[PDB]
């Protein structure tokens, strides 16, 4: 038997345990920190099946309906003889469940991030201590599924499901089960997984300043003034953005080369270019491809698309009170630029966009180039958990000298 333990209670987790639950041979146990939103999920379930709704590609509704062997707020139950353990919550959350697992996790046990965000690795090195030399950790670069809950604790409906799925791996000194067939098997014939070269690959592949260059893009100088309607996300963007992404993108390079330079035998040649992302990934959905620009405003899989606003005096004005800046900053481009820092390269474009970024949500991170900022302790970036060089970031180990 495959004893699966699933952590939180959103879209992701409710579309995760219907389906995990249901494979023949699978335990599931649902463990969710948030108060007391076990009870709630139980209460709410009662003796019937949690139903997952899978919008498949014909148009067609498949029905999945299963039930997870106990839903706690108790990490013991949930965890203990869990032979793997997936956190399928906003990051933030991820400091929680570490330690709620660390007494009770096996050695054999396999962590997976579903999605991992930025210093998902470092995080739990830190929490786990020793223990995550034993363990393997594993990164997925988003969610599987798009999915929305219908009905609490007991519906949820898939929009859709990707059909290629990337996961890094960090193999621990424990045996753990097959990570990649494992997964697969949870997940059912889609999305197909395959395994990434390397965990930094994964962690700066996330592309971290995306929607924080969109953002500052179209109010990095923004006077004031109203617009009519909310102006279109993706496709809203002008020529000075694509090139302010092809310039991220480039640092992503960077620091790529700077860690494939100092430390050889760590394979990450496998860190793209946006632009050559974009027309490997939607090239069904692109109209025009000729430059990141057009590739981006002619991608029809982004129309509809728009910024978040609120109503205000004559129109609409930017609601920066979103997840677009306060998780890919905290947790994605200041582990990148922790990382970045290690690595030796100056990111002057990503650098720009952390600045206007952090001060819009009213954060400090970064502060003259170092981080220093007030909430710097919120973040995952590798300097914040005492893994000060490349070293210490490729094997959680920290020097200690003698004599
Ligand atoms: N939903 C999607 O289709 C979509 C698509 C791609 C990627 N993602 C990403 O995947 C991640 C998970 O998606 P989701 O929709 O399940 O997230 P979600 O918003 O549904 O997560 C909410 C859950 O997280 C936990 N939680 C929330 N606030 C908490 C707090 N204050 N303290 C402790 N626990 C708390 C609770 O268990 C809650 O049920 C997100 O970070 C999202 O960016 C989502
Ligand atoms: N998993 C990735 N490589 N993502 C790259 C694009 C990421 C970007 N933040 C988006 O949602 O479009």
């Amino acid at each position: 038997t495959v004893k699966v333990c699933v952590c939180g209670g959103g879209n992701g987790a409710h579309t995760l345990s219907g389906l995990a639950a249901s494979r023949d041979g699978v335990e599931v146990r649902v463990l969710t920190l948030f108060a007391d939103e076990a009870e709630r999920w139980t209460k709410a379930l009662g003796a019937d099946e949690l139903t997952v709704i899978v919008n498949e590609k014909d148009g067609t509704q498949t029905e999945v309906k299963s039930r997870p062997k106990v839903i706690t707020k108790d990490p013991e139950i949930a965890i203990s003889g869990a032979d793997v353990v997936i956190l399928t919550v906003p990051a933030f959350a991820h400091e929680g469940y570490f330690q709620a697992m660390a007494p009770y996790v096996q050695d054999s046990a396999l962590i997976v991030g579903l999605p991992s965000q930025a210093g998902f690795e470092f995080q739990c090195r830190d929490i786990l201590g020793d223990k995550a030399a034993a363990v393997s950790m594993m990164s997925f670069e988003t969610l599987p599924w798009a999915c929305r809950i219908k009905e609490f604790g007991r519906k949820v409906e898939v929009l859709g499901t990707k059909s290629v799925l990337a996961a890094s791996l960090i193999k621990g000194t424990a045996k753990t089960v097959d990570p990649l067939s494992t997964l697969q098997m949870l997940h059912g014939a889609e999305p197909v997984f395959r395994l990434a070269k390397h965990f930094l690959e994964m962690l700066i592949m996330s592309y971290s300043f995306v929607h924080p260059a969109i953002l500052f893009g179209r109010w990095g100088s923004w006077d004031g003034k109203p617009v009519p309607e909310a102006p279109l996300f993706y496709q809203g963007i002008d020529q000075a953005t694509a090139d302010m992404l092809t310039a991220c993108s480039n640092e992503c390079k960077d620091v790529a080369n700077a860690i494939m330079a100092a430390c050889p035998g760590n394979d990450l040649s496998d860190v793209k270019d946006i632009y050559q992302w974009y027309l490997e990934y939607y090239h069904e959905d692109i109209q025009d491809d000729h430059d990141l620009y057009h590739a981006i405003t002619t991608n029809k899989s982004y129309k509809g698309l728009v910024h978040p606003v609120k109503a205000v005096d004559g129109g609409v004005a930017p609601d920066f009170g979103n997840r677009y800046l306060t998780e890919d900053i905290p947790m994605g481009m200041i582990v990148f630029k922790g990382v970045a820092i290690a690595a030796g390269v100056a990111i002057p474009s990503n650098d720009k966009l952390i600045m206007w970024a952090q001060e819009k949500i009213g954060k400090e991170y970064l502060v003259d180039g170092a981080l220093t900022g007030k909430d710097v302790a919120t973040t995952r970036c590798p300097q914040r958990y005492g893994f000060n060089t490349l070293d210490a970031i490729l094997t959680g180990k920290k020097h200690h000298h003698h004599h």
